[PDB]
């Protein structure tokens, strides 16, 4: 009598779970493993026009309360992910998202021109990353509203399909309002993924009296338990301000209960990063089971019964 | 063989610990209790020109990983805190900071003009709050760099003493650079307190399917375990970029080990919020004991030996 089914953008998803871009989605082996998993969908590693080796190691550290990273967009390059979407992915198993993270507006425009035909033919869906906080000297496009509007205009001009945007967290209603106003100008922006990491935290190991990652003097994006209330805030803020769009939640999901909170805040899909990095794709079997358990105890049969229904006081 | 003594701003402090502004420092009884505690200093509740009731309750909630609040600047008004500084505080016991949070430039200018004489005569030190994330309709001043420059210019023009600024967290090196550039233009800003809460998080209780505080649809500032890596990042970022100024740490301190991390990142004083709210002023006896224990095990005698000495890779 229950279902985790999600229906959006002319697709049916068996459940709302997928990986967060960047986690377990860089290589062919990883993409196949995600496709064979119990997840409802998957997204490929944020790509640049050419391959990148990324930042020096160590560049990721798991922590009691989450994780810190400065990966620096290590990826196989756009051609590789385009080929996976065009020729290898089994769409009969689940829908596929492709994450794009060009290092300039022109880079994104040029990749989008080429992605267009594959989206048309095969149905891959674009998630445009406006938020990488780890490439040295590169600005957070989404923290620059003028730049964001220009980039979405440029992409919209050449990309004849719906797409979504991956956003960094905001921390002020003025910013939520400004960002929402811009996103609402673009009807092709049909979903907003909240959130990328909390940027530029600094973890210090008391025992070693040192930072724990090599790039950028130890500063890196935070994920995991640290970020859940910030993620819920951003999911709900955009759920409220962009009623014409769907929200994908990302941040702090370890359990079915955490997923329940994402959906209550407004999420349609729920992405899993840090927890997936630590547990592997088997996590999706556990999460679907747990979310159904939470729903059964609460007497909910479907996600639409409580999506966005968080009660205020 | 050891000492927690700190010497700064023409004052001597027995140890680096003090309350965070807003926590246990609103009433006469609270200010006396802080003065009688083992803390090295104390700061009075951020004040407005007149008494203020603050936001509707519930407006604070303790959490497993910290706290969320939207107090809304409940305070007894500037006259009350000025009178405490001028007539009641025992400067023989410890130095006193007064936190100011006018709701406009004019309000801060007018309060500073009156504060000047008491600072001259009694030695109270101003901590100017540029970061409160809980007043409905009024965004963080320090998230508007032009507003920040104009507030600091006004205060510097009318206030004939050194002072400090309480800052919200930043999450991007471009913002650390921009904020530091502005702060460095004001020689009277002799200390920077990093950080105020991580603004506008949203805590949802899975059991009640609701938010946990009443104001602003449940959106409120995060404190406690959630914010420690963000606090360390901000402390260190400004320690590096504002070499002519002192950094005061605030965020996620529950133990002597946490305090040790603040100091390693660059902190001179260490402020305690959520943990003090939950434990009461007796916490300062525990924190001084724990910090000395950490230093003993590490064979450090003084704070100067490791302040700002966090090792990078
Ligand atoms: C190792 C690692 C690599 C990541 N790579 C990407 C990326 O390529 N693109 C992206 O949009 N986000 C990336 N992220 C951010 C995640 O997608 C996610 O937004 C963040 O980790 C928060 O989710 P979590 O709390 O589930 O980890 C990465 C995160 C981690 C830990
Ligand atoms: C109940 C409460 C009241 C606060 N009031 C103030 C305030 O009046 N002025 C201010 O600058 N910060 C205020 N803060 C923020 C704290 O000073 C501190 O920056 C923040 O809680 C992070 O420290 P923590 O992790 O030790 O809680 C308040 C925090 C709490 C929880
Ligand atoms: C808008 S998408 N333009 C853009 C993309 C990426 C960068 N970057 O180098 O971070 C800048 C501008
Ligand atoms: C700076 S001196 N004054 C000030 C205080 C508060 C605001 N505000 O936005 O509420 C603006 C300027």
């Amino acid at each position: 009598s229950m279902s985790l089914q999600v229906n959006l953008l002319n697709n049916t998803f068996a459940n709302p779970f997928m990986n967060a871009a960047g986690v377990m989605c860089t290589t062919t082996e990883e993409l196949v493993a995600m496709t064979e998993s119990a997840s409802g969908s998957l997204v490929s590693k944020s790509c640049t026009p050419a391959l990148r080796e990324g930042n020096p190691t160590p560049r990721y550290q798991a922590l009691p309360l989450g994780s810190i990273n400065s990966m620096g967009l290590p990826n196989n390059g756009f051609d590789f992910y385009l080929a996976y979407a065009a020729e290898q992915h089994d769409y009969g198993k689940k829908p596929l998202f492709l994450s794009m993270s060009g290092l300039s507006m022109r880079e994104n425009v040029e990749m989008c021109k080429r992605l267009a035909a594959v989206a048309t033919e095969k149905g891959v869906i674009l998630e445009l990353n406006l938020s990488c906080p780890n490439v040295p000297g590169k600005p957070q496009v989404a923290y620059d509203f003028d730049a964001m509007r220009q980039c979405l205009t440029a992409v919209s001009e050449v990309y004849p399909h719906s797409f979504g945007v991956k956003m960094p967290p905001y921390f002020d209603f003025a910013h939520f309002d400004a960002a929402a106003e811009i996103l609402n100008e673009f009807p092709k922006v049909q979903f907003i993924t909240c959130i990328n990491s909390i940027g530029n935290g600094l973890v210090i190991d008391a025992e070693t009296e040192s930072v724990v990652i090599k790039p950028k003097q130890g500063f890196g994006g935070l994920g995991g338990r640290y970020v859940l209330p910030t993620a819920l805030a951003n999911i709900n803020a955009f759920y409220r301000r962009c009623p014409g769009k769907l929200i994908f939640g990302c941040g702090g999901v370890y359990t079915g209960e955490d997923a329940f909170l994402h959906v209550l805040a407004g999420a349609s899909m729920v992405q899993v990063g840090t927890a997936l990095q630590e547990e592997g794709p088997s996590i999706f079997e556990r999460l679907t089971s747990e979310l159904l358990g939470v729903m059964a105890k609460k007497r909910y049969q479907t996600l639409d019964e409580f999506r966005g229904k968080v009660r205020t006081l």
